[PDB]
């Protein structure tokens, strides 16, 4: 019996509401997504959060779908370092500076991501699982500056820490091309250290002490991981809670699966990224679909694909249909056979391993 856990599931992106290139060629087909996911063998999914907005979207779509989808849906919150800005070439450049000279803006901004984890930590069977994403993406200068990504990366991970409860919520990184800055902020919260300055006034917000550091327990996910050999052994040094999240973006190259080989099975989490990382054909992982297609009865793709502008006339319809391009939870399988392949784990085992693991961090 196999079980899928996507850790990566970001419904709120406009393609799985019909929108694509600023343009709605469709009715909005979640809960179809949802259940193809679900015939595919999917029973949890996390949806992603990437801003104050973001997250209040996700709270809201999770809530508007808890009676529809046959996945159990969670959700993150947090602000990626593509939209740190909000916490605030001429205009991200100067931002800086700015919130140092002046910081009350960003002060009440990150009350109110406090405030807004707290209010969904409270009830038992709350869907808020994890903090992020939030962390570093250097391929991005254009969207934020780097001081401004480091500055709101740390004080979200100071506001993670600010209570017990929030303490023990396992946090969802983002890390690209930032290997050496991202280790370095997150081992003076492995290791802990005392903030004096409290710059944002975070400590007006479970200590007078001003002192942080990361529960023992404190699982720490980084991703869609698709970094270097030297960046992986960076990354498992930091902690031994430290896992890494496979998606088809992790699996594109030769160099990415040597890569992924070395992952220990038990640290490796499984995701799509849906609607982005498709296994594409000119990827190194396609050759493993290919022989599972062959010899082992695999349905690629899982679904009928049609073009964005020929799904709509099917969604009155009982058969379930994909859109050319757009990636779908659905396709966890996929993911989940190519790793196997390339670690030469066996399937059902590495299937076995990685559910129980990520049921473990995010429930
Ligand atoms: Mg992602």
């Amino acid at each position: 019996p196999l079980k899928y856990y996507d850790i990566g599931l970001n419904l709120t992106d406009p393609m799985f509401h019909g929108i694509y290139n600023g343009k709605q060629y469709h009715p909005a087909d979640y809960v179809k997504l949802l259940e193809r996911a679900a015939q595919r063998h999917v029973k949890n999914a996390l949806v992603t959060g990437s801003s104050i907005a973001e997250s209040q979207s996700a709270i809201e779509l999770v809530s508007s779908v808890k009676d529809l989808s046959p996945l159990k849906l969670y959700h993150t919150i947090g602000v990626h370092p593509c939209c740190v800005n909000e916490f605030a070439e001429a205009y991200n450049e100067s931002l800086y500076a700015k919130v140092i000279s002046n910081p009350s803006f960003a002060q009440g901004k990150l009350k109110e991501l406090y405030d807004l984890m707290n209010q969904q930590a409270k009830p038992h069977d709350t869907s808020f699982r994890s903090i992020g994403e939030i962390g570093l993406d250097y391929d991005r200068f254009h969207y934020s500056s780097k001081e401004m990504q480091k500055v709101f990366f740390e004080e979200q991970l100071k506001i993670s820490c600010l209570n017990d409860k929030l303490s023990s919520y396992p946090l969802f990184l983002h890390m690209r091309s930032a290997c050496d800055d991202f280790v370095q902020i997150l081992e003076r919260f492995v290791v802990g250290f005392t903030d004096e300055k409290d710059t944002f006034q975070l400590q007006k917000l479970s200590s007078s002490s001003g002192f942080y550091k990361f529960h023992p327990d404190r699982k720490l996910v980084v991703h869609s991981f698709t970094g270097s050999a030297i960046d992986l052994q960076k990354l498992l040094n930091l902690s031994p809670n430290i896992f890494i999240g496979v998606n088809g973006c992790s699996l594109r190259t030769e160099e990415n699966l040597a890569v992924v080989k070395q992952i220990p099975t038990e640290r490796l989490l499984l995701e799509t990224d849906a609607p982005w990382c498709e296994i594409k054909r000119t990827h190194a992982s396609f050759q493993y679909l290919a022989k599972y297609q062959e010899v082992r009865d695999f349905e690629y793709p899982a679904f009928k694909s049609v073009k964005k502008n020929k799904l709509a006339d099917k969604l009155n319809a009982e058969e379930l249909y994909m859109v050319k391009g757009r990636n779908e939870p659905c396709n966890m399988e996929q993911v989940a056979i190519v790793v196997s392949e390339v670690k030469d784990v066996d399937l059902a085992t590495l299937i076995d391993t990685t559910w129980k693991t990520t049921c473990k961090i995010f429930g």
